[PDB]
């Protein structure tokens, strides 16, 4: 395996000028300072980056790269995108079941796990759960240990880092390289940046590249990475370090007079005449079961945000019932009746917040894991709205509903039950779902801003309870149909409201100087100005359905117009 | 300024042994791993730190330290503190007007604070605009620069750092310890903490000490720090980091064998030698005014979550009153006017969570310039809540009654608008300071949960408007008393319903079959269960009064009860 690259002028103005060298298959490495193309070379070798603006020529082992290429290789991206509520082996059993193919069986797929746990030294945390400093199970090393085996289960034939070494302890980073060099020695071609490195870590790369502001400095072996810059006139001070004197020619103590040195240099010559010699998946529910399997585990792993909406929910069953509980067939009746159906309606409005975060949270690691050939973004997110959906969505409108009619019955129907209990799921995931689409990418007090501005005007004001929404005149009215909880409090006034007179023996009906002598509620839901008809049940119905699809479609759109570079 | 110490056994389990040495006036260091005691010995020798578990002798110049100690020392802490909405002479004004006394005069102090900006060197950056990586102005070098130069403002005989390089570049590093060597010279003595440093910043440093783990591995100048080691047996490799390979003495390539070394040393005795020999404000106005005038200009800094409240206050004024221009003295009145006065109560339900953050943003900023001796934690806080209570509560109460009663007149009076202005600014504060005591230490998902939970509880449920809550059972109604808009609601309502009619010539009161032949709206506050008498229109103000007092002492004892350590 061996990655060469040919006059990479990548421009975005212009952030890497002309640079070819030759990835031997050992521990190459790149460095420099961080400004530099250190971070973006890499990012240029690997896809990682958008293929417009390349302008040059990148080539595996002769053949020009394959558009299969991040399938084949593997990216150790910097920080850490590993999941830390899950255990080492139930990482790798993920990406086994993501990246090797179908075709092959369980009983060879957990072999290759176990090969790449006792290979890489995992054996006495290979079933503790791994921590990301949220809980601690492991340590910092055995988690870059974690996410190296990731991107091991595929065979990668090219294998990239990307600064395996920052936020780590020095012992760890010696012994992470160590554990480089001992998997080279299969021929596997190592690629990484380094970020400030010291002399321990030198002798263990087979060639080394160097940036510098764009420019390339150096592109050669480790033992005349040091005699390059001792034929160009400096002296290596005595007890000095050489990989930060690297850093201390190229800081002043110019850099295109210190570039072309490299140019009129002898490895550039060599280099050259070795480039021109060269230049002249799985199936949809697999990956939708195996992401839904992991978020599961993922939501067992941090009940904390579920089981806060479990308790909230059962207290406010609690306490709208036992304000329901005093609500008769009586005189005290329809005006108080009609606030708690609202009270239904709205019960999980604090619970919409809680899918704020859904594809924001482990956003880095959707992003590494969908170029890397995982899943397809419509698998990613149908597997996490439905691993959303049934304990955070229909569960409490299932405790919801078994904790009000437990402290009640009012029409035994098993049937208004269901209808209920269909409504509350509905109203409960189409404002979760809006909170999905229309707060994504904000701050603490943004988010809570914009889902408190749309539960005051979407709400209280235009879901008319507590304004008659028939005299509102028609250029404000019209916002009553963009509100979530109109449809939910007339599809609970259809059910509740049809049949009963709530007068037993007292009509008084034909009362016509005096001043609403109707009790009915046939005549109450003409009077709020809604249907009689079982379309009009269900009309509310389809269009919590279609506030569904289109804030579900916007959610799925801000993922796939995604900048995944 | 000679700082010594001896026997700092420092306990919380025994996180520091034994420990003694001499920091003598010049660029004093401390190296060693992480975990060791590289930033514990640190905030051990400045205060920082609880004096309870100490164990030790620290002992300035002869001396032992005053209690008067970090007013007259600099401590510049590592994550950047500096107020990145400020210009650097504002930075550097505030801690002056601050940390100097009022004895002396504006023209000495403007004077100190361009020595200090010329000494430095920030003077073609002394008006931008420092930068967090918010709002980009200045480097991130000259943001260090200000950090260091806001200690310096009181002239201290000695200084403390926490790591002055780390996160920057090795240009900047190197020119921030060259800085630190340069005002070393005036005898101003600096000790710091550094994590990896190189052989370019070594010869800086007049003393030097190590530890690791806990353990005191070295205490000496840096040019015989090698030649202990090369005493030791160990041999220093060719072309090889000597600060580096401290770390590669240290981490087993045990540490109870190599601690010992030091203890049966030379400079051990050398140490002890000398060390037995040595062992045998601003008045509350100022602090307030300048805490008040540095968090104006930093909300003019951050316009952003304001004029968004600004923005939705405009439109909710202008929406509630559209839906109230349509409500006149008619037939459709009374049902809808006590909806439009629950609009006008809780419009301010959305700005609650904006001040959810206030003392939560800067409290790293908070602890250390309490603890740095720069103001009370009494007069921060009333300097911070006198600053978000003008522009953030009682500002969109003022331009939301201006815009409500612009599309209005239903009582000429001049003081219904006063007694409404001051009702929507007392439920809004109320409902702000209830967000600061309740709310500071969560997450973005715990907090909107919670302000929505106690928007659904104390807001829709318990406030009664759309359940009467004289029908409750007095074990549930009891929760009307926590409410913060009801006791809005009621004050809107007495000043409302107070003598109009609203039946010009239909009386029809007498209507004893029928239901409800009743208008009036003193015949109103008797049916909503509230009185009557001019009492019962401030029984509302005084009841949130009590609960800012008690949500404000909730944040200030937070504030008081913090560990500043």
């Amino acid at each position: 395996a061996v990655l060469s690259f040919h006059n990479i002028c990548y421009r975005v103005k212009e952030i890497l000028s002309n640079i070819n060298g030759i990835m031997k298959p050992g521990l190459n490495a790149i460095l420099g300072p961080t400004g530099g193309g250190k971070s973006s070379l890499l990012d240029v070798l690997a896809a990682r980056k958008d293929p417009s603006g390349l302008s040059g020529d990148v080539l595996i082992n002769g053949a020009p790269r394959p558009a299969n290429f991040k399938c084949n290789s593997g990216y150790v991206v910097q920080d850490d995108v590993v999941m830390g509520t899950l255990t080492v082996r139930e990482n790798l059993q993920f990406s086994a079941a993501l990246r090797l193919a179908t075709t092959m069986t369980n009983h060879e797929k957990n072999e290759r796990i176990n090969r790449v746990i006792q290979e890489l030294g995992l054996d006495k945390v290979a079933d503790s759960k791994v921590g990301t400093q949220f809980i601690r199970g492991v340590s910092g090393g055995e988690r870059k240990r974690t996410s190296i085996g990731m991107e091991l289960i595929t065979d990668p034939s090219i294998l990239f880092l990307d600064e395996p070494t920052t936020g780590l302890d020095s012992s760890t980073a010696n012994a992470v390289l160590l554990l480089l060099k001992r998997m080279s020695k299969q021929g596997r071609t190592i690629i990484f940046s380094i970020h400030q490195p010291r002399y321990s870590i030198f002798k263990l790369f087979d060639s080394l590249t160097l940036l510098a502001s764009g420019r390339l400095m150096f592109h050669g072996p480790a033992q005349e990475a040091l005699g390059y810059f001792e034929s160009a006139g400096y002296h290596c001070e005595a007890y000095n370090n050489p990989a930060d004197f690297f850093l201390d020619i190229i800081n002043g103590d110019l850099i295109e007079k210190l570039a072309e040195i490299y140019v009129n240099s002898s490895f550039y010559k060599e280099t050259k005449a070795e480039l021109h010699q060269l230049s002249g998946t799985t199936s949809f529910c697999h990956q939708l079961r195996w992401v839904s399997k992991r978020s599961f585990k993922n939501l067992l792993g941090n009940p904390q945000a579920s089981i806060a909406q479990i308790i909230v929910t059962v207290v406010l069953g609690l306490v709208i019932g036992a304000i329901y509980f005093g609500l008769k067939n009586d005189s005290t009746g329809i005006q108080n009746r009609a606030g708690v159906l609202f009270f239904l309606t709205t019960n999980q409005c604090f619970s919409s917040v809680s899918a704020v975060e859904l594809f924001v949270v482990e956003k880095k690691l959707f992003i590494h894991e969908y170029i890397s050939g995982y899943y397809r973004v419509s698998s990613y997110f149908l597997g996490k709205l439905l691993s959303d959906l049934l304990p955070m969505r229909m569960l409490p409108s299932i405790i919801f509903t078994c904790i009000v009619y437990f402290m009640l019955g009012l029409k035994p129907k098993a049937d208004a039950f269901f209808v209920m209990m269909f409504t509350l799921m509905m109203v409960a995931y189409s404002a979760s779902s809006m909170a999905l689409a229309i707060a994504a990418g904000q701050s603490v007090v943004s988010v809570a801003t914009l889902l408190m501005t749309i539960c005051f005007v979407f709400m209280m004001i235009f879901s008319g309870l507590l304004v008659n929404l028939t005299t509102i005149a028609s250029w404000l009215s019209w916002l009553q149909y963009f509100s979530i909880p109109r449809y939910g409090f007339t599809a609970l006034q259809h059910n509740e409201f049809l049949g009963q007179n709530f007068c037993p023996g007292l009509n008084a009906t034909g009362n016509n100087p005096c001043n609403y002598a109707t009790c009915t509620g046939e005549e109450y839901l003409v009077k709020q100005g809604i249907d009689l008809s079982p379309w009009g049940l269900w009309k509310n119905h389809v269009a919590l359905a279609c506030m569904i699809v289109i804030f579900l479609t916007i959610a799925y759109l801000k993922l796939l117009f995604l900048k995944k570079y």
